[PDB]
Protein backbone atom coordinates (compact mmCIF):
# COMPACT_ATOMS: atom_id res chain seq x y z
CA UNK A 1 0.00 0.00 0.00
CA UNK A 2 0.92 3.49 0.09
CA UNK A 3 2.70 5.14 2.28
CA UNK A 4 1.12 7.69 4.43
CA UNK A 5 0.51 11.82 3.47
CA UNK A 6 4.25 14.15 3.62
CA UNK A 7 4.29 16.67 6.51
CA UNK A 8 2.51 20.26 5.45
CA UNK A 9 4.89 22.58 3.47
CA UNK A 10 6.79 25.37 4.89
CA UNK A 11 4.87 28.83 5.90
CA UNK A 12 4.31 30.63 3.12
CA UNK A 13 5.31 34.10 1.41
CA UNK A 14 5.15 37.58 4.18
CA UNK A 15 2.08 39.39 3.46
CA UNK A 16 1.93 42.92 1.64
CA UNK A 17 3.18 46.56 3.13
CA UNK A 18 0.30 48.04 5.30
CA UNK A 19 -0.87 51.11 3.67
CA UNK A 20 0.35 55.11 4.58
CA UNK A 21 -0.22 56.22 8.14
CA UNK A 22 -2.53 59.18 8.71
CA UNK A 23 -1.56 62.93 7.37
CA UNK A 24 0.62 64.70 9.84
CA UNK A 25 -1.54 67.85 11.78
CA UNK A 26 -1.88 71.25 9.41
CA UNK A 27 0.45 73.80 10.64
CA UNK B 1 5.26 -2.78 3.51
CA UNK B 2 3.20 0.29 2.75
CA UNK B 3 5.53 3.00 0.92
CA UNK B 4 7.40 5.54 2.24
CA UNK B 5 5.55 9.16 3.57
CA UNK B 6 5.07 11.53 0.68
CA UNK B 7 6.77 14.73 -0.31
CA UNK B 8 5.82 17.95 1.73
CA UNK B 9 2.94 19.99 0.84
CA UNK B 10 2.93 22.81 -1.02
CA UNK B 11 4.12 26.44 0.19
CA UNK B 12 1.24 28.35 2.60
CA UNK B 13 -0.63 31.44 2.08
CA UNK B 14 0.72 34.28 1.74
CA UNK B 15 0.30 36.32 5.24
CA UNK B 16 -2.04 39.08 5.68
CA UNK B 17 -1.03 42.90 4.83
CA UNK B 18 1.06 44.30 7.33
CA UNK B 19 0.11 47.13 9.88
CA UNK B 20 -0.62 51.07 8.93
CA UNK B 21 2.30 53.64 9.15
CA UNK B 22 2.32 55.90 11.74
CA UNK B 23 1.24 59.70 11.02
CA UNK B 24 3.12 61.77 8.92
CA UNK B 25 5.26 64.94 9.82
CA UNK B 26 2.93 68.39 11.09
CA UNK B 27 2.39 71.15 8.37
CA UNK C 1 7.93 -1.74 -1.62
CA UNK C 2 4.94 0.30 -1.63
CA UNK C 3 4.34 3.27 -3.14
CA UNK C 4 4.89 6.64 -1.78
CA UNK C 5 2.17 8.90 0.22
CA UNK C 6 0.83 11.53 -1.13
CA UNK C 7 2.01 15.19 -0.95
CA UNK C 8 1.23 17.09 2.40
CA UNK C 9 -1.19 19.88 3.08
CA UNK C 10 -0.61 23.18 2.84
CA UNK C 11 1.93 24.87 5.18
CA UNK C 12 0.84 27.31 7.34
CA UNK C 13 0.25 31.17 5.98
CA UNK C 14 2.98 33.37 6.38
CA UNK C 15 3.41 36.05 9.18
CA UNK C 16 2.65 39.58 8.74
CA UNK C 17 3.91 42.11 5.98
CA UNK C 18 5.57 45.35 7.49
CA UNK C 19 4.40 48.40 8.64
CA UNK C 20 3.29 50.68 5.76
CA UNK C 21 5.27 53.89 5.06
CA UNK C 22 4.21 57.45 7.33
CA UNK C 23 1.68 59.52 5.52
CA UNK C 24 1.98 62.71 4.17
CA UNK C 25 3.09 66.00 5.84
CA UNK C 26 0.12 68.08 7.21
Amino acid sequence: PPGPPGPPGPPGPSGPPGPPGPPGPPG
